[PDB]
């Protein structure tokens, strides 16, 4: 399958170069599985979802995202238009306010209620998390993603938008999860992407496109964004067999674009997500 004109971010993971406009997917697009969006909450009703999304747990008074930002990557993941797995099945978590923030324990509480949720979802090809969200070093925000990873989904996370080392970052800085720098459109690491030797993998993060509260949409930018493109490529991957949760990480970065990023600071990876797409 091909979209034509697509967001520059889904054009390029399905390409070995930067400039093009056309998103090459297979037609199965996530069918079977699932994505949790940990986040400010999703709104469900975006004709753009297809009735694809629901909110399934809230920390807060509503489920509803008042802010934006959970929608946005939600959209990055699965949209109709916007997104990388444009069948998959989402599930929204909010743990953050609709300021955009929220205490660890409500976030580390999201992470575990994951972990259980999943064992009572049809998601046939697998689970996958996303965690656009981050601050300082917390072994326990660690050890919470940690035990999400190991319990059999594949957890996509934030490296953090510092210009700094992503090891003082959580849950950026727990290894056993899938940690997501930023790039812009002409492959150059985006300049507020963290970096580090904890980084997988990069994916697009600068002038994203995708859909915004209201059912509206709007381009905005962060290692928020780059982080659903994994999630959704990862949900992908494991539709099509390719790879499992416990693997996804290792897989994407064994078969990303290599070498094509500028400003990647020695120590770093230079690994950009692609989908390896052959019609
Ligand atoms: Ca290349
Ligand atoms: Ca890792």
């Amino acid at each position: 399958a091909a979209q034509t004109n697509a967001p520059w971010g889904l054009a390029r993971i399905s390409s070995t170069s930067p400039g093009t406009s056309t998103y090459y997917y297979d037609e199965s697009a996530g069918q079977g599985s699932c994505v949790y969006v940990i986040d400010t909450g999703i709104e469900a009703s975006h004709p753009e979802f297809e009735g694809r999304a629901q909110m399934v747990k809230t920390y807060y008074y509503s489920s509803r995202d008042g802010n934006g930002h959970g929608t946005h990557c939600a959209g990055t993941v699965g949209s109709r238009t916007y997104g990388v797995a444009k069948k998959t099945q989402l599930f929204g978590v909010k743990v953050l306010d609709d300021n955009g923030s929220g205490q660890y324990s409500t976030i580390i509480a999201g992470m575990d209620f994951v972990a259980s949720d999943k064992n009572n979802r049809n998601c046939p090809k697998g689970v996958v998390a996303s965690l656009s969200l981050g601050g300082g070093y917390s072994s326990s925000v660690n050890s919470a993603a940690a035990r999400l990873q190991s319990s059999g989904v594949m957890v996509a996370v934030a490296a953090g938008n510092n210009n700094a080392d992503a090891r003082n970052y959580s849950p950026a800085s727990e290894p056993s999860v899938c940690t997501v720098g930023a790039s812009d459109r002409y492959d150059r690491r985006s300049s507020f992407s963290n970096y580090g030797s904890v980084l997988d993998i990069f994916g697009p993060g600068t002038d994203i496109l995708s859909t915004w509260i209201g059912g509206s949409t709007r381009s905005i930018s962060g290692t928020s964004m780059a982080t659903p493109h994994v999630a959704g490529l990862a949900a992908y991957l494991m539709t099509l067999g390719k790879t499992t949760a416990a693997s996804a990480c290792r897989y994407i970065a064994d078969t990303a674009n290599k070498g094509d990023l500028s400003n990647i600071p020695f120590g770093t990876v230079n690994l950009l997500a692609y989908n390896n797409y052959q019609a």
